[PDB]
């Protein structure tokens, strides 16, 4: 037995080992020049890094030789990896949007970088592939993503985002999860919430992810806000406390970058100068620094 695999509900390293993702999204394929950034998420103790990358539709497509040198250095840094597709993200909503299909064929073409990379490479299909139009129709094309990879002989675990842009308001992959899940032959799939100010009540944080807990589903939080926006005020506080509760992965959005810098956890890249939102992530209670253990098929570090 090798590699990222799921059992009753856990992720597990190839190992038999409980990983519990802490860590947080880096938006690589805009900013292929923050070189370090890897390394000072690394340091300021996250065992996980959620890398965006584009296909190509929507934004500027990471071709393979990228792609093996981020997971490459994603290795460096004893960080696991979560790569996903951004060009996704609004699907029938944001007109720019590219299909969970195309995100598949890019995933495909990857297959030789990604080979070998089980133990620490995890496939996120599409980010948030799915706006708030007709969020039934985001099922079908998830699981004929899901087996259009396994038939193509990927092995990696898969992680899943919902539609209403990541958030699930109106509850369908909470509904479909057992049928996306049955769609993969391997079992070795994740399901993501992001939560974002539909989250802004304890009960609504701790019902979502008791809900998958309960009917003995993988979920990790995949993508996650705290400051205020348009449409309310993110519970940051219960996402983490129930994280860490019920001991499922999380990966807050995003370490630097953000066209409105409000959801920067460091100003600049820069490590040393966290905003608040970056000092409760990192450094508050249920955070990054208390509760993140690296994986251990890195081993002991000397
Ligand atoms: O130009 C040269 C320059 O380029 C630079 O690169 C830039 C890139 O080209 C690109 O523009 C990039 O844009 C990024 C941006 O910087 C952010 O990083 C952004 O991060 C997102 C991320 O996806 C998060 O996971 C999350 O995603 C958000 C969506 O962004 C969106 O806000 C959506 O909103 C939903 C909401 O979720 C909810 O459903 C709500 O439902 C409402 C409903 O409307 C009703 O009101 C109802 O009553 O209530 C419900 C419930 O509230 O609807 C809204 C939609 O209307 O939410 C999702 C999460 O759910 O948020 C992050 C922040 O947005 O991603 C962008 C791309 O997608 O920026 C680059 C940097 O500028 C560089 O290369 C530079 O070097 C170069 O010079
Ligand atoms: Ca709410
Ligand atoms: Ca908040």
């Amino acid at each position: 037995v090798t590699g990222l695999h799921v059992q009753g509900g856990r992720l597990l390293e190839g190992n038999g080992n409980d990983f519990v993702m802490r860590g947080v999204n880096h938006a690589h394929t805009w900013y292929p020049g923050q070189t370090r950034s890897l390394a000072d998420i690394k340091a300021l103790g996250a065992n996980t890094v959620r890398v965006v990358l584009s296909d190509g539709h929507r934004w500027t497509r990471n071709g393979p030789a990228d792609v093996a040198a981020v997971i490459d250095r994603c290795k460096a840094n004893r960080l696991i990896c979560v790569l996903e597709v951004h060009d996704t993200t609004g699907y029938g909503e944001e007109p720019a949007a590219g299909t969970l299909d195309h995100a598949a064929d890019y995933w495909i073409s990857l297959m030789d970088v990604l080979a070998g990379q089980e133990d620490y490479v995890i496939v996120n299909i599409g980010n948030e592939p799915w706006g708030n139009t007709d969020p039934a129709g985001w099922t079908a094309p998830t699981i004929a993503a899901v087996k259009k990879l396994r038939a193509a002989g990927l092995a990696h675990t898969l992680m899943i985002d919902a539609p209403n842009w990541g958030q699930d308001w109106q509850g369908v992959m909470r509904a479909d999860a057992r049928s996306v899940y049955e769609a993969d032959p391997t079992g070795n799939l994740l399901f993501s919430i992001h939560m974002y100010s539909v989250f802004d009540t304890a009960a609504e944080i701790d019902d979502y992810l008791e809900a998958f807990v309960d009917a003995g589903l993988p979920l990790v939080i995949g993508a996650f806000g705290g400051p205020p926006d348009q449409w309310g005020d993110p519970d940051e506080d219960t996402m983490l406390a129930a994280a860490e509760r019920l001991r499922l992965g999380y990966l807050a959005w995003s370490w630097s970058g953000n066209t409105d810098p409000v959801l920067d956890l460091a100003i600049g890249f820069d490590p040393d100068r966290l905003s608040g939102w970056g000092q409760r992530v990192f450094h508050g209670v249920h955070g990054i620094g208390e509760t993140s253990r690296e994986a251990t098929v890195f081993g002991k570090l000397a």
